[PDB]
């Protein structure tokens, strides 16, 4: 308790030492309450001008047009103790996990070099604004760095000062940028080296890309086994126990030398100890602590949960296949029972599961795993929307299967190939593509966030004929020559000013490993849609008086927005469709 974040709370009552007050009407249980000072202030989502001048029909729709308008009752929770026989399930497969994912990859530490070049580029580093404007500018500063060192020998130390969260089913929690490089110095190896890979952890699917997803949920299909499970947890970084925290930890176990030490003060000192400041309307600043639940930076978020929802899905397969009889306690003979599973068919069952964060599918054995609810509810990882002891319902179809807010179609081309392509209700899509965050957009910026979202239509929903027209629409109203931007950043393959055309023959078939025949499509007429029935299905204004006008007069949008934006070089892209080839 206090002896580690005591420094942190002493060190923030004395810049405000004119306004402490330990206010007794403070609405936290869960939270350790410790005192209040004052502040005064807050970003609300705009609309992209060329993207809904460019979608006139949506602009009827109230499934788009509300989602650009406008629970903290779930952050002040708490999750009990697991059971004895929980926790020892918990760490020998958290231990055998770590020692899987680490066959082949070396734990390493990342450098102020590659710190500096991420924030060059601009990743979502969820940093703060004070001493230095951007995040650009404290990092070409030695005063910085020098901030950086001396918190930095504090943690080798065993004692923070600075690594403190600012919060804001979403809460994020902003660090300064000092603290985000610490902990990206000490675990950012997760992702930069690709420790959920699919390649290296079977289970994840980190880098693959939404034109690869489909392919791999049809990979899992394959395998022998019962329905395909994809369970949602009710508010997954609120039910991240401090024993979840303990085997996440145990990653320390494969380092050595200073980074050993530098992981270890990362996990004691800001994951199992955290210190948090809160905007409270009735303004105070509230500063308030606990050892529970996941507040990281995003990308380490990303990875720890992928983690331990591998090792929660390996037990809720172990409990359906019969390995441990209950949660209460483990057996000697249970134990050496649940390590020969591990070592004898861990790597198979890892195979069965696809998983991404807090989001999974599993293709279990068969299905016992419906009903093998013991240890995933003692675990605290209830699932949504179900009643607790009421079993869950799989999908008989991969095609059916929702992940990664996407279900995914099998698309037959004219000549033959297989295409397996992602797809969301198409209302969602547009009215996304309708949002811009933040302030201060010229025209230019808000047409360049058009055109990077109408080439990610062209790669990734092609086969939607409202999308494929809409986003010839939009290259054909933006200057062929801009650049597609976005303010905050899976590949990006329709990130570039390449023709959309050859990128989709490198993403669909060059690089596509479930591709055997490698011939390049020569146009988009060879590219197939969804059957007409299916598109309508999943959202398509086709077939309606307001999307056959727009269509037709498509030509005079382009131009709407052409004589907005000034005498500029453009390219007419609505012939590559057959309707407007003439
Ligand atoms: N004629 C339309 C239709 C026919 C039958 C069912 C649904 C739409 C149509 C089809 C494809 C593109 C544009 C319009
Ligand atoms: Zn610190
Ligand atoms: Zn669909």
């Amino acid at each position: 308790n206090l002896d580690i974040i005591g420094k942190r709370i002493e060190k923030i009552k004395q810049e405000h030492e004119t306004s402490w007050h330990y206010d007794q009407d403070h609405p936290y249980k869960t939270w350790a309450y410790h005192g209040s000072y004052e502040t005064k202030q807050t970003a609300s989502s705009m609309v992209n001008g060329v993207v809904r001048l460019l979608t006139k029909p949506w602009d009827i729709i109230p499934m788009v047009t509300q989602m650009a308008m406008t629970f903290k009752e779930k952050v002040d929770t708490r999750t009990q103790e697991p059971k004895e026989g929980t926790k020892k399930l918990m760490k020998i497969t958290a231990e055998w996990l770590w020692k899987e994912l680490g066959k082949k990859k070396t734990p390493r530490m990342c450098t102020r070099e590659e710190f500096t070049r991420k924030v060059r580029s601009n990743a979502a580093l969820g940093a703060i604004f004070n001493k230095w404007k951007s995040a650009r500018e404290a990092v070409e500063d030695s005063g910085f760095w020098e901030l950086v060192d001396k918190e930095r020998n504090l943690h080798l130390e065993g004692k923070c000062e600075t690594c403190v969260y600012n919060m804001m089913s979403r809460a994020i929690w902003y660090m300064w940028l000092g603290a985000r490089f610490l902990e990206f110095e000490a675990l950012g190896f997760l992702n930069e080296d690709h420790w959920f890979s699919r390649e290296n952890s079977l289970s994840g699917v980190e880098g693959e890309g939404l034109h690869k997803l489909g392919y791999i949920l049809r990979d899992v299909s394959k395998k022998e086994g019962g329905a395909m499970y994809a369970d949602d947890t009710a508010g997954w970084d609120t039910r991240i126990t401090l024993e979840d925290l303990k085997n996440e930890e145990m990653v320390t176990n494969h380092m050595e030398g200073e980074h050993k030490k530098l992981a270890e003060a990362i996990f004691k000192l800001t994951y199992q100890n955290k210190v948090v400041r809160v905007q409270r309307p009735t303004t105070v600043m509230d500063i308030i602590s606990r050892r529970d639940q996941r507040g990281s930076g995003q990308v380490v978020t990303y990875g720890l949960n992928t983690f331990t929802n591998m090792e929660a899905q390996l037990i809720r397969q172990m409990e359906g296949e019969g390995v441990f009889k209950s949660i209460q306690h483990l057996t000697v003979t249970e134990e050496i029972a649940v390590k020969n599973w591990l070592v004898r068919v861990g790597r198979e069952r890892l195979s069965r599961m696809a998983i991404s964060g807090d989001d999974c599918v599993v293709k279990p054995l068969d299905d016992r795993f419906a009903s093998a609810l013991t240890a995933l509810n003692d675990m605290g990882k209830v699932r949504k929307d179900i009643q607790q002891w009421e079993p869950s319902r799989g999908w008989n179809d991969w095609t059916q299967v929702p992940f990664c807010s996407h279900h995914f179609h099998e698309l037959i081309m004219k000549d033959g190939r297989v295409l397996v392509v992602p797809c969301r209700n198409q209302d969602e899509l547009i009215g996304r593509a309708r949002i811009s965050q933040g302030a201060g957009w010229s025209l230019r910026e808000t047409a360049c966030l058009g055109k990077s979202y109408a080439q990610m239509w062209s790669l990734m929903y092609f086969h939607r004929r409202d999308l494929r027209l809409a986003a010839n629409a939009i290259c054909s109203a933006v200057p062929s020559h801009w650049v597609p931007t976005s303010r905050t950043t899976a590949t990006h393959e329709w990130m570039t000013t390449e023709d959309m055309l050859t990128v989709w023959n490198r993403v669909w078939i060059q690089e596509n490993p479930w591709m055997e025949d490698k011939t390049p499509v020569e146009s988009w007429e060879e590219i197939p849609y969804l059957g007409k029935r299916e598109d309508q299905w999943c959202g398509s204004l086709i077939g309606l008086t307001s999307r056959a006008t727009w269509a037709k007069n498509i030509q005079t949008a382009i131009n709407q927005v052409r004589s907005l934006i000034g005498n500029e070089e453009y390219t007419d892209y609505m012939p590559s469709m057959k309707r407007f080839r003439r």
